[PDB]
């Protein structure tokens, strides 16, 4: 009978937006610190005027009370306080692949105003028209991922993505771009702002000023004998007062300084395989049930199922996975 529809339905409901990205070589995120001023911060006492930003999971939050001989490096490595600390598990040299199940990276053909029927149909059509086996043609990808890219399935990643999808950016960005209003970045100080920024000849109170000024060396001062409760002094100024300065500056709400520097993270072409296309292909040989079982287990490669992870966060690193998985000969 026309088995095709059952295989489509099952493969789609389990693996539609699941993909496997192979780095040319294992190259992890290179710094412990992430400078992303474009994301709003929680602000004073966390009474936040913005919805929860996922990147806040990695926020190096300044605390006023610290023990007597406390340094930021004890908790956040080389990261700046008030920026973000990338934990070791998100910059792991051993990780050769990135597995994700998310629709946030589809280009404009996919848009949630349409009926789900349209989007389902269009995605399966495009995948069939864009795959050699289970491997995507380079034209499906961003050119930044693979030479020949024409965004025919995936969009380019953006500056604001890191705020809602930090793991995706950390694991998949070919290049790290800073967005900074910190004093000293790009040799911009509180003294030469009227000279480095063209449009400043000296209105929003945020105009032509920096966000974080360097106040001095980081230190802990103890004014009691109680050395467990001492006062912390950050190196740069505290951003709670001006919690959305960087975001508002990124939206070009006012003129002023902006520092953007690039760092090449991963070189050479990505390869990308569609788990859905592999489901549909292997089903005609080994049967839908075993293909389903084996690819579900592959999605559980780390003990946490990637497709049971939130759509914005379902991006995981893998160490030398066998793909396709062995299919049971039953
Ligand atoms: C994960 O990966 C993601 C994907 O890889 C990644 O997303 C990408 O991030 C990067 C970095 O953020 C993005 O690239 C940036 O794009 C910026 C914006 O580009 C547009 O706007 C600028 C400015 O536009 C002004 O001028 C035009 C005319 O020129 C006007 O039409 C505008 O209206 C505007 O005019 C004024 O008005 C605005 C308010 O309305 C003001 O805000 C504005 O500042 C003006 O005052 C244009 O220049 C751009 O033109 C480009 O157009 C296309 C591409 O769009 C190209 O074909 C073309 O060649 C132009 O590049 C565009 O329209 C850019 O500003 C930004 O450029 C800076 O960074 C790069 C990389 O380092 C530099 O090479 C570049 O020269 C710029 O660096 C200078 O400026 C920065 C600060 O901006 C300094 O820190 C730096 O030191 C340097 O200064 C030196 O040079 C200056 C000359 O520029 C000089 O003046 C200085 O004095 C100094 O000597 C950069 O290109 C990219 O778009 C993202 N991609 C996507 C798909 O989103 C993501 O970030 C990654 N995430 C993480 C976490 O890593
Ligand atoms: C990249 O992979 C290597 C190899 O898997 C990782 O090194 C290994 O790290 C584990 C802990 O994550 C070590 O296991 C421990 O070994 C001690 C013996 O000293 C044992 O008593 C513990 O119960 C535990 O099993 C393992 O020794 C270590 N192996 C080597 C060769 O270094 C490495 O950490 C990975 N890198 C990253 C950044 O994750
Ligand atoms: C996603 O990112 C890529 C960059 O890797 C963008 O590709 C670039 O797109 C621009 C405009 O579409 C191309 O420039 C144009 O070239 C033609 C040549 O005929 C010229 O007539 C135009 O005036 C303009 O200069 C550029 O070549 C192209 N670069 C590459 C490497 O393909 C792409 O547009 C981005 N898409 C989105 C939606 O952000
Ligand atoms: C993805 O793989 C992980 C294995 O890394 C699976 O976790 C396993 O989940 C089962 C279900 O509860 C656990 O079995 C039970 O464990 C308890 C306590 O250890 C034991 O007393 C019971 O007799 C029973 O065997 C199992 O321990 C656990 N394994 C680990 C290492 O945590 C997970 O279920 C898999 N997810 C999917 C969707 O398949
Ligand atoms: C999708 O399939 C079409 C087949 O129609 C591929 O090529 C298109 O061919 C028609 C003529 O039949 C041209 O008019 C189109 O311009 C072609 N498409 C493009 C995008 O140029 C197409 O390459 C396949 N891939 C995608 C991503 O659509
Ligand atoms: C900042 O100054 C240093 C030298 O002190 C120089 O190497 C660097 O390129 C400068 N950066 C910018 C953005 O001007």
């Amino acid at each position: 009978r026309d088995q095709e529809q059952y295989i489509h339905r099952k493969c789609y409901q389990e693996f539609a937006h699941c993909y496997l990205v192979k780095y040319k070589t294992p190259q992890p995120w290179p710094n412990e610190g992430l400078i992303a001023d474009q994301c709003p911060l929680p602000g004073l006492a966390d009474v936040s005027f913005y919805p929860y930003q996922a990147i806040w999971d990695y926020y190096a939050k300044i605390e006023n009370i610290r023990p007597a001989n406390w340094t930021s490096s004890k908790l956040y490595g080389k990261a700046r306080m008030g920026s973000y600390y990338i934990p070791k598990r998100l910059r792991n040299i051993n990780n050769t692949h990135i597995l994700f199940c998310s629709d946030v990276l589809y280009s404009k053909w996919y848009n949630l105003q349409n009926s789900i029927l349209q989007n389902e149909n269009e995605l399966t059509k495009r995948l069939s028209n864009l795959t050699i086996g289970n491997k995507l043609k380079n034209r499906a990808l961003p050119y930044e991922w693979a030479k020949g890219g024409l965004n025919r399935l995936f969009r380019n990643i953006s500056v604001l993505d890191v705020c809602s999808r930090p793991e995706m950016v950390l694991l998949l960005n070919k290049t790290y771009y800073t967005f900074s209003l910190w004093e000293g970045d790009c040799n911009i100080t509180r003294y030469n702002v009227n000279e480095t920024v063209p449009e400043c000849k000296d209105d929003h109170p945020y105009s032509c000023r920096l966000w974080r000024y360097r106040e001095g060396k980081e230190e802990v001062k103890c004014l009691t004998s109680d050395h467990t409760r001492c006062l912390y002094y950050p190196e740069y100024s505290n951003p709670e007062a001006l919690f959305d300065f960087g975001f508002l500056s990124y939206m070009r709400n006012f003129p002023g300084p902006q520092c953007i520097e690039s760092t090449s993270i991963r070189q050479q072409d990505y390869e990308v395989y569609s788990i859905y296309q592999e489901c549909k292909l292997a089903s005609k040989t080994y049967g839908i049930d075993s293909v389903l079982f084996s690819l579900k287990n592959f999605l559980n490669y780390t003990g946490k199922p990637v497709n049971e992870m939130p759509n914005a966060r379902a991006f995981v690193g893998l160490i030398d996975p066998k793909f396709p998985p062995t299919y049971p000969d039953d």
